[PDB]
């Protein structure tokens, strides 16, 4: 892009021959077992107008895996994250305001064809199977979709919500995935099994990594600042999230039927901050 | 290219060895939420004989896909944007020009062959099953194409318009996708459903991300002035636009046909500024 | 190459270490439509004998692809740009002569194959099927292909024709594509439609890019000239054309056939300059 | 991401212009035959507020894949490391916290697809068949997944656990691989053999080369601690597991069935440190 | 390969902190339509015990694709250039002596196995089918392969001659492409059609590039010359050469039946040059 | 891993900015035909704590792939290399420890899916076919497996084992290859032939080239000692190895039936060194 | 593997900082048409113990690809090139030695899996027919295997020998090709032909390059030599060599059979030199 329009690479750039300030705030919760990580760097470039602080949203989510509760040798269910959520928010009435984030929303590339569709030999014939003709696609599709929720001048959210699962190496199944004889099977380990229900439960390490332990966040964003403002502070509003399902199974005395529920529980591991920018620190 | 005339990389380039302006212009649109990045960078380079300033067109459009209306408990419609547009113009007196951007319109590039066709071995002969042959091809069609409106010297123009759409991983379906039976599938969850049709709507989740939260340009231009000019100030217009069309969808008691109207309702969240070239400052 | 010869990379340059001149001319077509861009460097390398100044032909032109007329409910035609071409010419008179230009003609590669055939198992024998065995072979074909049209110490030229275009993602139609039943086919709607035929036009946005917008030239050229020649100034002829053909079509009354007449009008926005190499300035 | 903000690369990063202090900590396991190596570098940069100490965990854990035991010309054992873990623990007293780790939980990417499915030619139809189409799918699958145990302030592990291992280049088979008629076949080496059971065991050079030899670490972690804290030294636990399982086989007289344990033994070589940070070493 | 044997790159090699001298030497043949190209590079390097010129060369070798002759409705032919050459020579006595030259001449790589043959299920057996197995493979064909002529001490040659060419997307014909019925069909458009046959030719356009324009060389080569040697000059004779064929065709009354001869005509652009070491100049 | 704790690049690096002692040894081996290179580069860090020396274990070890003994013209047998080992010992007494070698353990990466498989049309099912679906799957084997035999702090082992090898182009031969009818058919010529058994043997040069003239180490090691030892000098003891088997061949009369014994011979180069620590010096 | 111990690259490596010399020595055979090229760079780094002087052998080895004799209008025969080798010689009693050399040999990869079988479904059971199962397998095979003659610490040898050649586009022909109705075909023209024998030969263009004109080395080796040796000269044998083969073929008034000897002439361009190590120059 820069350099298309034969500009020299760089040249329209900024954090150059300048004294940044960085810095590092950790903070742990003890009962949601959330990690949180805000890695800043101020910014304050003569050439650019504005003052900048690069938000980088590192730390991680736990994924609390496990069977939360057991109601009967036949019916019991399991508690799995389903959404982890970062939707940092600015005060209205801050001066300060959001202007460039990191990942966004991509275009999805697929790649049709066709491959072969003909009238035979040896046979006004506008069938209605002129779409039923060579149809091969392909597109991958990751299991958690990192989604940029729609930004504002004052709140800037993610949302890591499950897209699908593979079981079994059998079924790309997904948040409803419902079969009416087996009910779901996001987490089934026996279809037809006699085995207790609480320990019939796909085992974590055989699935996806971020259910079992967490997931890490990596997300990064950038606030600009007024550079004539009188008051040099505001306040960030760090907030990590996790959308607990009810993932209930029970056995229907011939196969084990799954159900469940969307958005059962949740989770907020809000925090306030204070960012002294006269100071150029981020006060924990 | 450059190097291909073999000289010396960076030599056919400018932006070096300069005092460069940059800048940060920030805007929300309160009712539209449309979010405005205008990051610019003046360009005075000795050796260029022109000014310049390259125009980077960052921020977002939201995407407000949400059920707009319903009409019973048959009968409902969503709207949903179509074509993202950022038409930025310049006044006809002013003598600044656009002289390059990207992106621009590029080559489509096919894959064509054949596999196999013989007259068998039992078996003048011009039939028509000549073309009737081979056929393999290949090719790529993401859902939305960054096309570029047709320029000239004051307004550059780009248009992010929808291509297609896969749903139930069945069927690249597209702006009109009509089918005589069921009508438009375009965003349909249940082909012959008893449910609402307020709630009949395919979730936003699991379609492409822009039509959920919002699309985020990153258009960049730049304009080049005559440096002896006289009046060293002219008028940029900074123009997003977005196209909600009305998806409506109704129950004819055995499938649910849906139509889909042609940009029913526009927005435009047009914002002059003023540059100022003799301070090399973008006033916002 | 230069350092399969063991040189070290860059020595056999030019452009180093020396005091060179860009600019910027910029020209609009206010009634083709043609953008024109010029961008220069001058080349001055002591080390080098001769003078130089690269020829960057930026810009772009449009498509103008419009219903031109229409001549009756059944019968319109459409009128889409063919060829796009650059082709600058230098006096001859003047003892400036072009030395290098980018791009040029490249090697086609094809990858030819074969499968499988044998006389069987159960079954002098000199077959005219020998070459009726495997023929898998792959290769991609470009809609737009950028030739180099035959140059010389004066004019050098290049010719963006159309190679051909993918229509409802059935049949790689071409500048011919003539079947006799339904016509030439490729930007047809609907092939037994009954709507206007003036209405019954392929939209130019779900076609490739360059026909209804435009295209960009991004070429390159560069011209030598003797270091102790008297006169230090020559003429350039910059010459944008394009061809615009007449899609006509008409209904049978059973299916729209329609024919394509051959280059059946033309533009050429053909522009003198002048170069002061004394001032190392291309004068607008 | 840096760039994509148009930062100037490695402007929002850590680690310049100071002086660092490195260091080397080898140590052997007698018994286990755990290698340990700790390589650490000190960083204590004046912009970032906060102190560093890059913990690189090096070394190698030992396979120990040997016959442990036998039981009889038909039935013997064989013990064969089955997840190697390094879970770091810190003192909670302590203030130093973790901070950062690599590597973490990726998103597992897949690649879905459906070649043909149609109601023929000859033949209300809402068959159970539907999801009876064309599902081709495809991924990878590594024999040893390096999974990041969920962290906290104070523990930071890992577990590289086994996923599966192909046998004979036949079948992945897992953890389980449970066929009724032969058993497990982890390690099989004849189905309907004769040979003694102890001999009858798979060699150890043609399968995975973690079994035979063992696995070493390359995992990394970066604890921070304040920079005005009273008490420059805190406590590293470094701690190398192990998890040997008992993959007996017994001769059926027909068939070779063999039974493997889970988690049968276990070891844990965990080491004591102290960090000097004052000194800017870590000592033995 | 340098940095294989641990040698810092860079370090065996040659043209580093010594002053070099270029050049540019642009010629036109007015009848021929061949454009030379000779961009030179002197070099001097001290360590290096002789003299250097990297001979770049350059220009273009125009096709001249056009119908030459007609001779009746049905009787014409067509020239088209068929291998362009380069033979450099240098005098003999001329003690100047050729020591590396690109591109060279490299290995062809190809990929073989078998897909599947057994001796089915219900069925000594040394069929000679033993060859008739699985025989995939794949390879690919440039249509005008870059040979390199093997060179002397003396002479440096190459030949860029026509490997093959696809005609109606329809079989890689090559430069004998013999059908008994049809004759040639190298570039044929009509089989059985009733068009005059000057007119009844492949249009050069919808062909490879090279054959409708030209090709362009872009060869390099480096002699070498004895430091101590009393007179510092050489001869450089430069030969652009073309072997135009005659694809003649006739209409046998049921299908065009064409003759292509080989070599009927060649051109030699030959031209003498004249190396002044001691000022380190390609005197024109 | 480093730039992604955002650390700069080299930051948690060693040597730099230091006077570092490389040096030669060459030894060849008139007997066993091996050839030994350990070419070293001594590192003293300050920041660094300890003293290290960077062992590359270059040079080769032939082939001897050579008919060895001839017992009759039915009978013959040869002698070919099956396992290159380099274990570097170090004596216990020595304070001196490994602590980084590279190459490695490292994962092996499947990809496994399935094609198709269900109930078909006209058709509590629990088959055991069920295992019987779709296992598409793929995977690399190198012929030569570079293990790493299990470190400790002293000795540091290689093992380039025979993985397999394919003959004739057909059948991926291995260690093993036992066919009744046939015996062993690694290095055969005729199946059923009747020529002399010493020359009835594969050719060298057709088959792998490490067996013909041999495999040349690239391994590297590096091992760390105390900066404060009183002794700064140890024992490198350096063992090339080769493990000959002996293929033997006899003719049946009516097929070559072969038969290979395992480690039928050995060689062992080992080599006394002296590390002169204080002199920075690996004396000869 | 320098960066996987963390150590910075380029630290262990040569070649920096000093004052090399590198040389230009030219020679060409006027009988057998080979030119030699030894391009040199002598290396004398402080910090490495020994001399070194890496050897380039450029140059190139002449094909004579013609027909030698012609024996009737049915028989004749072609000479072609078989094996260019490099055996490069140091006599015993100098000191110098070889330490490195490049290329060497290395691993081949193949990609081996399973397709597909089962015993059906309507169908102890150890049929032979285990082997014959999925077999899918690809490599490469490059016609000219440039293989590595295994060196001592005097002779370095290297031998590009001829593995296969495609003919016809039709069977990966090798040197031995029989087939008992034709004999060899690997350079046939015609089956059945009735043309002279001396010109129904494979053309030598459309065939490999390196037979018809030639092959050119570029192949590298370094001698190493004590420092402190009284005598600083040594003696280099370059030597180029070819193995022209008898390609002979006859009529057999029914087809072409053709027979091809092994080795039947060979050559040697042995050439002496002077290594004078004390200048630092490789005297011709």
């Amino acid at each position: 892009a820069d350099s298309d329009i034969n500009i020299k690479t760089g040249t329209t750039d900024i954090g150059s021959n300048t004294t940044v300030k960085t810095g590092d705030l950790v903070t742990y919760d003890k009962e949601n077992g959330m990690h949180k990580k805000v890695f800043y760097s101020f910014i304050d470039d003569k050439n650019h107008n504005k003052k900048l602080l690069v938000i980088r949203t590192k730390g991680t989510i736990a994924g609390q895996y496990r069977v939360y509760s057991e109601e009967g040798a036949n019916k019991s269910g399991l508690a799995w994250p389903s959404a982890f959520k970062v939707q940092l928010q600015l005060p209205d009435n801050e001066v300060a305001q959001i202007s460039d984030y990191y990942p966004r929303n991509s275009i999805d590339t697929k790649e049709y064809m066709s491959t072969l569709t003909y009238g035979f030999n040896g046979n006004g014939g506008l069938i209605g199977a002129n779409v039923s003709i060579g149809h091969t696609l392909k597109y991958v599709q990751p299991d958690f979709k990192t989604i940029l929720e729609s930004p504002t001048d004052k709140k800037v959210g993610w949302k890591v919500i499950f897209n699908n699962m593979v079981n079994q190496n059998w079924g790309p199944y997904d948040r409803d995935s419902w079969n009416p004889v087996y009910g779901n099977q996001l987490f089934m380990k026996t279809r037809n099994g006699s085995m207790k229900a609480a320990d019939n439960f796909l085992d974590p390490n055989k699935a996806s990594s971020l259910l079992s332990s967490g997931f890490s966040p990596d997300f990064a964003t950038v606030i600009t600042m007024d550079r004539k403002a009188s008051k040099q502070q505001t306040n960030i509003d760090v907030i990590y999230e996790r959308v607990r399902d009810d993932y209930q199974l029970h056995w229907t005395s011939t196969n084990w039927k799954g159900t469940n529920t969307k958005d059962k529980w949740t989770d907020r591991s809000s925090e306030r901050y204070k960012i002294d920018w006269e100071k150029e620190e981020m006060t924990n």
